[PDB]
């Protein structure tokens, strides 16, 4: 249902089955690589998260760094996603310059594969983006491009995301979103259910 749609909440709790199924699933956690910022997530909180349900047959789209480079492709194991692909992102300036061991010139973002995704364009773009770090901690809005070539219409979720993150075809959930914006029909029908009082809790 095609306008931006969004979810305020603790997505450790919010029971995920109200929302349906997605051709595509974007996460950019925040992962426990430091516990010190404020919504970090524990390894066992990651890995137990209602990924499952969100998707029959599609992709998964999880963003990694540090050692969640190995945390991410086990998680994405445990939620039954093979990995199928490794977006890397060259973080450049605006003339297109970049930016332990080695300093970090990319983010890597993991491509998974659940089921047997139908009418997807496969190879339309390549594993490697080129974008200019606008603000920090932002993802580059290239990939909504990538994903909306590969899966064009169909329904997406982020998990995790900020206010700048909706899209149309998307919904998106995050504990800094500005309340709670549903307009897909069977969507509004399940959370009014799931959550008659509107408070998403436990
Ligand atoms: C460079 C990149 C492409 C790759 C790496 N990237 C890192 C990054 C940076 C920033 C965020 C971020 O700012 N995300 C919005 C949050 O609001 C922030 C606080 C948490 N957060 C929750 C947390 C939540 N439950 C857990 C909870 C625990 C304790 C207290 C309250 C909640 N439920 C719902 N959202 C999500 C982000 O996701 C990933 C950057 C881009």
């Amino acid at each position: 249902l095609f306008p931006p749609q969004w979810i305020c909440c603790d997505i450790r709790y919010l029971d995920v089955s109200i929302l349906g199924k997605f051709a595509v699933v974007m996460a950019d956690p925040p992962w426990d690589i430091h516990e010190l910022p404020y919504g970090t997530l524990t390894d066992d909180e990651m890995r137990r998260l209602n990924i499952p349900v969100l998707q029959d047959d599609g992709f998964l789209f999880l963003w990694v760094t540090g050692r969640a480079m190995e945390l991410g492709r086990e998680c994405l194991n445990l939620w039954g996603y093979e990995r199928v692909d490794e977006i890397i992102w060259v973080k450049t300036n605006q003339l297109q310059r970049i930016i332990h061991w080695l300093n970090h010139g990319k983010e890597h973002c993991l491509v998974g594969v659940k089921g047997n995704p139908q009418g997807f364009n496969q190879g339309l773009d390549c594993d490697v983006i080129v974008a200019e770090v606008r603000s920090t901690s932002h993802k580059p809005d290239e990939i909504y491009g990538m994903i909306e070539r590969l899966s064009p219409g169909t329904r997406k979720i982020e998990l995790f995301g900020r206010p700048h993150n909706v899209q149309p075809n998307w919904i998106t959930l995050g504990n800094q979103l500005d309340g709670i914006h549903l307009l897909d029909p069977d969507v509004v029908a399940r959370f009014k259910q799931r959550y008659p009082d509107g408070i998403i809790s436990k």
